């Protein structure tokens, strides 16, 4: 059993993992916490329909299962220590990379490495880094490739939607076969969605910087996605 | 005319600019400045040294000739606005990147991107922020394939000296013919060189930590390198 910020994972056999999303929301390295009746809930869902949707994509996934409500079952991966962000429209951390401003249309898509380590408030890194730690260059190309079709994919199916997908963060792992499969979470916890009519925030991001009510804005992308109103 | 921070940029025609080193020091985004009497005639005479060494070695660089003293002559170049940091042995900044401890010997070098931008401080960047740019892949591999070779030229020129390339920063622009040309400075301001035996600073990090005398250090590097006591 590991709890994290936001999940807990709970081992099943060797091959297998129990994925719990929290009610738990943190923001600014934890600095900034909260809780959230039904956002695990939603989060969970949200996850199996992208993870569902990237399958039939031909993307290799984590995901096994729904283990009723918050749960999910997942494969158990040799993770890599990565947070990789791809990056439509300027948000957010690029702000301060680039003098762009907030809702720049990039002429293509960003990829960004961050390396997993708490000690070091998880810092950008390039492929040279990542060799030294470990991952080779051939690694990081797979891993990026997937990055870049996971976004024409839920770009595509979201604009389809009126959302539009500012950016967002994956994570992935080798399973024993030595295959890249994507790995953790898809939610509003881990994407910018705006409306691509008023441009507004439908994520975290109004949890971050306080743009209104946190659930009923998760609820909206639930909406607007299954055509469905959250049961709970 | 363009007076920066260490050096003084001349124009002469529409081909040529004059590049004077000047006796100031600056660190910690210059928070921390000093002068220091013959620094910039030792940098000067380093950087010819330098370039003439990498010239030999089919290395293109924007040096042309020198013009008395602390004065360069180079060629007139479209900068990249890059500063290309590669690294043998961790110190610095990757200190806060990589959780390695200072020292520590590197199982291949590292490049790092630097975007110059004062009002963003020079944050690094990757390939993709490269291009929305406006720098092609084929341009920033051709980069670091340049900054690689120039890594291993000083760094076997200088292990011969017992001198240790810890790290070092190039800049580099285009020319008519649309080349890439190695321009800037090659100094102990822009390099970290460590005694192979006793593995002291000779470089910029005595003024940027107060480790002794900078220009005991830096003339201790030219001593090493030229053979010769500096006349100045
Ligand atoms: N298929 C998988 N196999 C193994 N581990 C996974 C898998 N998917 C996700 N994980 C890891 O499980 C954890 C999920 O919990 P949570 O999101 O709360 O992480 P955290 O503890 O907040 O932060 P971190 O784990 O990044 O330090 C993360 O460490 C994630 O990388
Ligand atoms: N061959 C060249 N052609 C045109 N510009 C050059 C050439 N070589 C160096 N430069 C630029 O000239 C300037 C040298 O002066 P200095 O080192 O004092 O820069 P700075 O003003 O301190 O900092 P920066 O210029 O990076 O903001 C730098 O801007 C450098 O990029
Ligand atoms: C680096 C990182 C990004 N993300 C997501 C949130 C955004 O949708 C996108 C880019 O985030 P970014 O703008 O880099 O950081 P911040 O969340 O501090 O503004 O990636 C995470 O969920 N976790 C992370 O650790
Ligand atoms: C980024 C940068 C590096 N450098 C040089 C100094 C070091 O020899 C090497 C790596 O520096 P780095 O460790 O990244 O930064 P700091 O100088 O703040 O410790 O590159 C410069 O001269 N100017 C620069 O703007």
């Amino acid at each position: 059993v590991y709890e994290g910020k936001a999940k807990k994972m709970i081992p099943i056999d060797d091959d297998k993992l129990i994925m719990e999303f929290k009610d738990d929301a943190t923001a600014f390295d934890g600095t900034k916490k909260a809780r959230f009746k039904g956002k695990g809930w939603l989060n969970a869902q949200l996850s199996v329909i992208f993870f569902k949707l990237l399958e039939e994509h031909g993307i290799k996934t984590h995901f096994i299962g729904v283990a009723g409500g918050n749960r999910l079952i997942v494969e158990k991966l040799d993770m890599y220590p990565l947070e990789v962000v791809v990056r439509n429209v300027v948000a957010g951390s690029l702000k301060k990379r680039l003098p762009l401003p907030e809702g720049y249309e990039l002429p293509e898509p960003i990829v960004e490495l961050y390396y997993k380590n708490d000690e070091l408030h998880d810092p950008m890194i390039n492929y040279y880094h990542a060799k030294v730690l470990g991952i080779s260059l051939d690694e990081i190309k797979k891993i990026e490739e997937i990055a870049l079709k996971v976004n024409e994919i839920l770009k595509d199916y979201l604009a389809k939607k009126g959302i539009i997908l500012v950016d967002f963060k994956l994570e992935f792992g080798k399973d024993k076969n030595g295959d890249i499969v994507l790995a953790d979470e898809i939610s509003p916890d881990t994407c910018r969605f705006w409306d691509a009519k008023t441009k507004r925030s439908l994520d975290k991001d109004v949890f971050r910087f306080d743009k209104g009510d946190l659930i009923e804005a998760y609820k909206e992308i639930y909406e607007r996605i299954t055509g469905e109103k959250p049961e709970f």
